[PDB]
């Protein structure tokens, strides 16, 4: 197996030394190929990118999901919320079974007017900005979807579209997430209490709740099955802070790379445009109009297939097993899955792996099994998935309709890393269509 360059007792460590940690890890894969050995102080772990190995790490049997070192720093404000614990902790399969069916494609029905709210909201501020002004756009759209997960989660309003010194507890939780990766001693006061800010306020809502079908909700009434037993107070609040942490960025990153990709392709940009004037015939987009966008919904994985804004995730072995008959593992053995590496399989993608073309998706059944993996595998892959793409969806599909986009600085994409992939600096113009945009 191949490995980077090694430090001494340092080993690979001095190689993440750097803000952009995964784009290394991609050339390093460009580099060594499918599978390579990366070791720190204490940690061993095996990058996977191409779609012949990641298939086999997918099954479940064999494999499970890892708590990465930065899991477990953001489980010290996460908790035993779904993201930051063991597939075998009781309450991860407790919440995971009372929370499926909250999440399914048809629950986005009970979502969608909150959706709206927040979409409109977005759509009304570019409407009313001024010739002289550009748009921000990934803190635009984290605007949206931190105000959308707070709506829908428990029907509460930060109001980002009303400042621009957020809501003292996204200050806080920005901070906290911030902190954790970084990690990876004044620091560690502010940390204390900004996870304390984080709980103050959602245990409050919670109790307030005490004395609508939401996610808090949900919640609120639910049994799990197995032991007819519902979510404690607790729990609901990791499961609460838990939807924002996972759910803000990579939703928003999404969105603001399908703009980059769209504003950079006038061709795509101008057939999506098309199915959203086409489609989005009232002042207020309905559930199923969202669902009839599907060039929107082929445009927004393509942003995917490029730049997956949760780019890794982590599984060991479950047993003593060989990885496609040829590298030993023995049990507890940590594989990363990276995902924008296997989203560049030559073999499954073809030659053009670097261009943007949407296209790719027209037919989904075509696509091999674990040959695209945005959002995680198995039972442990994303419960969001459905929420964040009506959500993306939804709000490219009303960019469209209401604007045409003018990248007005020849904007150079540089990639930002946190938990999450984000294009810095992202900005454009947006001069309006001068279309009706109505009352919810
Ligand atoms: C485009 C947007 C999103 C992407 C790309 C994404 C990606 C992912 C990935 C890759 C995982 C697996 C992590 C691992 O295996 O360690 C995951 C898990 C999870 N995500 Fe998402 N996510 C997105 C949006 C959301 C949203 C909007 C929510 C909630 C509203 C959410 C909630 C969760 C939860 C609770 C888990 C843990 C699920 C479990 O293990 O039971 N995500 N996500």
């Amino acid at each position: 197996m191949p490995q980077p360059k090694t430090f001494g007792e340092l080993k690979n460590l001095p190689l993440l030394n750097t803000d952009k940690p995964v784009q290394a890890l991609m050339k390093i894969a460009d580099e060594l190929g499918e599978i390579f050995k990366f070791e720190a102080p204490g940690e061993v772990t095996r990058y996977l990118s191409s779609q012949r190995l990641i298939k086999e790490a997918c099954d479940e049997s064999r494999f499970d999901k890892n708590l990465s070192q930065a899991l477990k720093f953001v489980r010290d404000f996460a908790g035993d919320g779904l993201f930051t614990s063991w597939t075998h902790e009781k309450n991860w399969k407790k919440a995971h079974n009372i929370l499926l069916p909250s999440f399914s494609q048809q629950a986005m029905k009970g979502y969608h007017a909150m959706m709206v709210d927040i979409a409109v909201q977005l759509v009304q501020k570019w409407e009313r900005l001024n010739a002289d002004e550009h748009i921000e756009v990934p803190e635009d759209m984290t605007r949206l979807t931190l105000d959308t997960i707070g709506l829908c989660g428990f029907n509460y309003r930060f109001n980002s579209f009303y400042r621009d010194q957020p809501h003292p507890f996204i200050t806080s939780m920005v901070r906290a997430l911030d902190e954790a990766m970084n990690k990876l001693d004044e620091n560690k006061r502010q940390f204390q209490e900004d996870i304390k800010v984080m709980n103050d306020l959602v245990d409050k809502i919670i109790a307030d709740r005490k004395a609508s079908d939401d996610l808090l909700t949900h919640m609120l009434n639910g049994k799990d099955p197995e032991t007819g037993e519902p979510l404690d107070d607790e729990n609901i609040r990791y499961q609460i802070i838990t939807f924002l942490i996972a759910g803000h960025e990579t939703t928003s990153g999404l969105l603001s790379f399908a703009l980059y990709f769209l504003v950079k392709n006038p061709h795509v940009l101008q057939k999506a445009a098309e199915e959203a004037a086409r489609v989005l015939v009232d002042p207020v987009p309905s559930y199923k109009q969202v669902k009839q966008l599907k060039y929107v919904g082929m445009v927004l994985n393509e942003a995917l297939r490029l730049w997956p804004t949760a780019p890794a995730f982590s599984l060991y072995a479950k047993e003593d097993t060989v990885l496609g008959g040829e590298y030993p593992l023995e049990k507890g053995d940590e594989l990363m899955v990276l995902i924008p590496q296997l989203h560049r399989d030559k073999t499954i993608w073809g030659d053009d792996v670097e261009e943007f073309r949407p296209e790719r998706f027209e037919n989904p059944s075509a696509i091999p099994q674990h040959a695209f993996k945005p959002f995680g595998n198995g039972q442990r892959a994303c419960i969001g998935q459905q929420f964040a793409l009506h959500e993306a969806t939804l709000v490219l599909g009303m960019m469209l309709k209401h604007f045409d986009f003018e990248d007005h600085t020849n904007y150079e994409l540089d990639i930002k890393e946190t938990l999450t992939l984000k294009p810095e600096g992202f900005v454009v113009k947006a001069k309006s269509k001068k279309i009706p945009l109505g009352g919810i």
